[PDB]
C-alpha cells in the first residue's frame, strides 16, 4: 500500500538525481578532450614620443617576431658609450665603498658586481664617496644611466592576436578571425559580444580588464596574460564554439621583491676601432597569450556506464526500502 | 523453446557489442594520458643569393636560437640610412595628403602614422603630391624602401628538428632520432616510412606537404606548422611508439586582410655620432613545431567498470525479453 | 555452514580489493584535470671573465627577455671583421679542395657551402692547401675564428624562475614564491625541503642535479630542462599543493652527431660605409622551464560508478560461489 508509494518514490528520486546532475548538468554522456594545437600571431602597432625622440614598434617591442610572448617597453634606463675599461663600482654592490686602497682586494670578481676589481679606491661619479675600482663595461649603469619614459601613449597601442586551434580526436578546427573581405580588421574594435572576431586590443583595454593601473605597470613593469579559452561543446554547430578572452596579471604583483618586469639589451658599435655599446634596461609590460581548450562530444561508452550505474543505484534503493520495512 | 533461442540471442548480441566496440575498437580497458613533456631543437642550414648579395642562416633566420618557433625570411623591404629627423609622411597614412600648411595640424601624433607632424606641407619623395611633414625615423618606409627577394633557393633549405617526449604517469620517454654512430644524419633524407628517424626536412617538402605554393608563401609570407603526434599504445613495445609528422598552414590563408606573415627589425649604427638605422621589413615563412601526445595503457579500473556495465546490460536485455513475452 | 563462511569470505575479499586499490590507492573517487595555465619569468644574474674581457648578462643570455627558454653562452667562436667579399672556402666543405682553376666550377652555390664559387683556385688561410674561392661573408668561420671560453664562473650564475599556475575547472591558482616582505629573495638559496619558495638556482646546481658534468656541457653545449610538476590534491588545503622541481638533460646526449647546443648570431657595423659584421658561434647551456600539472578533486559521479561496480562484482562473486557449489 503506502509502502509501495514510498518504495517507488525512492526510485524516482534516484532516477531524477541521475538524469539531472549526472547527465544534464555534468554531461557524463560526453567524452572530453583538452589541449588543442594552437598558433598565435601577434602584431603590435603604434608610435610614441619622448622629450625629443619618436619611438616606433621596432624599438619598444621585443622580440620583433609576432608570437605568444612579447614585451612592450614603457621605460628605459640607457647607459650610453659603454666601453671595456676601468671605472668606479656601483654604490649598491656589496662592500664596494672604500676609504683607501687597502679596502679593495685585487682580482676579486663578485657575481653580483659589475666587473673585476682593480684593487685601488677611486672617487665615485658623484661625490664625495669612494668606491672600489672595477674592470668591466664602463661607466656602470648605476652611475651614468638616463631614464626615458616611453609609455605616454602606450595605452593606445593596438595588439592583433591571430589564433587558430585544432582538436585532433574530435577533428575540430577553428580560428579567431572570421573569413571576410569587407575591410573589417582595418576599422573594428574588440567587444566580447558585438565584435568577438576582431582580436585587435588596445594595451590600455587589456590592462584595465586585468584590473591594473597603467602608470604603475608602466614605470615598474609587469606581465599581463591574454587567456583564450575554447570551452567547446561539439554536439552544437561550429558557430557555437567561440573564443573567450580573459586578461589577468601573471607576475607576483603582491611580493615587493618579485613585482615588476625588466630586462637588459645593448646596442653595439665600433667607435675608432673600439667596441662601445649602449646598455638599455627596459621596463615594460609583457603580453603572454595563453590558449586553453576543453572540448566535449557525446560518447556511447560513458552513457552506457552511467545508465548501468543508475540501474544499480535504483536497485540499491530497492534494497534499502526492503531492509527498512523488514526492520 | 524458441523463446529461449531469442532470449539467449539478445544476450549474445549485447556481449558482442561490448566485446567489439567498447573493448577492441575503443580500448575502454585502457587509461589515457595526454600532454607529455617536449623539447624541440631546430637548426636551419642553407645559403641563398640576391642580385649581388649572399645571405646566410644568421641573416634570414629569426630568432637565431633553435627552438619551436622561428621565421625564415624570404623577402625584405630595407629602408637604409634612417635617422631621427623630419620627412614627408607616407601617402598611405590617413589624411596625410596636404595642399598647404593649413591642412596639417602641428603636434599631431597618429598611432598609425610614422611620426609627430611638424605642421607644414612638404613635397613627397616622388612628385607631384604633397604630404604632411612628420618628425620620426626618416625617410619613411613607404617612400625609400628597396625590396630584395631572398627565397630563390629557400626550398632547398633544410631544417633539423630534434624532439624528445616524456609521459610522467606512464614513465615513457622517447625521441625522434635513433641512437646511432653510422654517419646517418649527415646523408639522410626524411621519409615517413623508410627514414622516420631522420628529421631533416627541406623547406619545400614542408610547404608541398602543407599544400602551399612556395612563390606565393614566399613573397607574401606565411605560417606553416610541423605537427608531431605521438599517439602511443604502451601495451606494445617501445619500438611501436613512433612520431607522426603532419604539415599544415596555420595562418588565416583565406582572409585577405590577415593572410601573410611579416615583421620589422632594424640594424643600428652610429654615423658621425648620430644614430642611423636600417629598418628591414621581413616577409617569410614561420615554422612552428607543435608536439601532441596521447598515450594509453591497460588499467584494471576501466576494465572492471566496463565488465560490470556489460553484465548489467545483459540483465537489461533479459528484462526486455521477459517483458515482451509477458506482453 | 562452512559454505556460508567461504561465500561471505569471497564478498569481503572483493570489497577489500575495491576499497583499497580502487579508492584509497588510485583515488577513483576523484576527477582529474591536467594542463594548467602557466607563466614563467626568468632572470639570470652573474658576471664572468675572459683573458682580458668581462662578460655581463646581456652578452651571454639569449634572448634577453626572461621567459621559458633561454641560452647561457659558455663558449664563443667569433669571426671578426666579416665583409661581403671573396675568400677561400672552408676546407670542411664538400670538394672544396682544388689544385687548379679547372677543379672549381663558376657560379656554384652549395647549400652547405659558405658562398657562391668564383671559379678560381686560391691559397688557403694556412698553407699549403688550396680551396675554391667563394663570394660571401669573408673571411669564413673555419679559417678566421677565435675561441673564447666564457663559462669559468658559469656555475655560480643564478637563475630566478617565477612561475604561476591556474586550474580552470577546479578554480585553483598558485605560484612558486611566497608573498613576503622580509627580504627573502635577496639572501635565500633553494632547497627542496627547507626553501622551496626561493626559486633562485645556481647553474651548477641545476647541472649537477641533472647528472651532467659542467666542463663537457659548457665546451660543447647542452640543453637542461627545469621541470615543475604541480601534482595537486585539491581535497587538501592550498598549503598542501607544492611545486616539485626536477632537472634533466633534454638533448640527445648519447647520439654523437646531435649531442650539443650551439647557434650563430652576428654584430653588425658600418666601417667606412661598408657593412662589416662579427659572426659569433655560441656554445652554451639552454634552460627550458617545463611546467606540468595534474590536479584531482572528489567527484560524485566517479564515486557512484565505482560503488555500482563494487556491488556488481560482489554479485559476480556470489554467482561464482553458487556455481562452484552446484558443480
Ligand atoms: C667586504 O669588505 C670588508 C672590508 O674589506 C670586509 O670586512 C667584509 O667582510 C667584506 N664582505 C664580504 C666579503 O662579504
Ligand atoms: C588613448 O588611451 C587613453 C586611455 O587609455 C584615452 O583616454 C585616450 O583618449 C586615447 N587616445 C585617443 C586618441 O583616443
Ligand atoms: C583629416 O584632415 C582633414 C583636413 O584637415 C579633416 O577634414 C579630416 O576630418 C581629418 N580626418 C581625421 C582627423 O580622421
Ligand atoms: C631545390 O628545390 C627545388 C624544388 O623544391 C628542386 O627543383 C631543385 O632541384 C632543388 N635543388 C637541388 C640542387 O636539387
Ligand atoms: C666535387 O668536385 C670533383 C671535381 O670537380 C668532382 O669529381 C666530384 O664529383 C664533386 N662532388 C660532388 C659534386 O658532389
Ligand atoms: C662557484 O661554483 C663552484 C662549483 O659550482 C664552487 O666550487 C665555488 O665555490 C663557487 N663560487 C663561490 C664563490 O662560492
Amino acid at each position: 500500500r503506502r509502502l509501495g508509494v514510498l518504495y517507488r518514490a525512492v526510485q524516482l528520486l534516484i532516477l531524477l538525481y541521475f538524469v539531472w546532475y549526472v547527465f544534464i548538468v555534468q554531461k557524463s554522456y560526453q567524452e572530453s578532450e583538452t589541449g588543442p594545437e594552437s598558433s598565435i600571431i601577434t602584431k603590435v602597432k603604434g608610435i610614441t614620443t619622448s622629450e625629443h625622440k619618436v619611438w616606433d614598434v621596432e624599438e619598444y617591442v621585443k622580440p620583433p617576431e609576432g608570437g605568444s610572448v612579447f614585451s612592450i617597453i614603457t621605460r628605459v634606463e640607457a647607459t650610453h658609450s659603454q666601453t671595456q675599461g676601468t671605472c668606479p663600482e656601483s654604490i649598491r654592490v656589496h662592500n664596494a665603498t672604500c676609504l683607501s686602497d687597502a679596502d679593495c682586494v685585487a682580482g676579486e670578481l663578485d657575481m653580483l658586481g659589475n666587473g673585476l676589481r682593480t684593487g685601488r679606491c677611486v672617487p665615485y661619479y658623484q661625490g664625495p664617496s669612494k668606491t672600489c675600482e672595477v674592470f668591466g663595461w664602463c661607466p656602470v649603469e648605476d652611475g651614468a644611466s638616463v631614464s626615458q619614459f616611453l609609455g605616454t601613449m602606450a595605452p593606445n597601442f593596438t595588439i592583433l592576436i591571430k589564433n587558430s586551434i585544432h582538436y585532433p580526436k574530435f577533428h575540430f578546427s577553428k580560428g579567431n578571425i572570421a573569413d571576410r573581405t569587407d575591410g573589417y580588421l582595418k576599422r573594428c574594435t574588440f567587444h566580447e559580444a558585438s565584435d568577438l572576431y576582431c582580436p585587435i586590443f588596445k594595451l590600455g583595454f587589456i590592462v584595465e580588464k586585468a584590473g591594473e593601473s597603467f602608470t604603475e605597470l608602466a614605470h615598474k613593469g609587469g606581465v599581463i596574460g591574454v587567456i583564450i579559452n575554447w570551452d567547446c561543446d561539439l554536439d552544437l554547430p561550429a558557430s557555437e564554439c567561440n573564443p573567450k578572452y580573459s586578461f589577468r596579471r601573471l607576475d607576483p604583483k603582491h611580493v615587493p621583491a618579485s613585482s615588476g618586469y625588466n630586462f637588459r639589451f645593448a646596442k653595439y658599435y665600433k667607435i675608432n676601432g673600439t667596441t662601445t655599446r649602449t646598455l638599455i634596461k627596459a621596463y615594460g609590460i609583457r603580453i603572454d597569450v595563453i590558449v586553453h581548450g576543453q572540448a566535449g562530444k557525446f560518447s556511447l561508452i560513458p552513457t552506457i556506464i552511467n545508465l548501468a550505474t543508475a540501474l544499480t543505484s535504483v536497485g540499491v534503493g530497492s534494497f534499502l526500502c526492503d531492509w527498512i520495512l523488514l526492520t
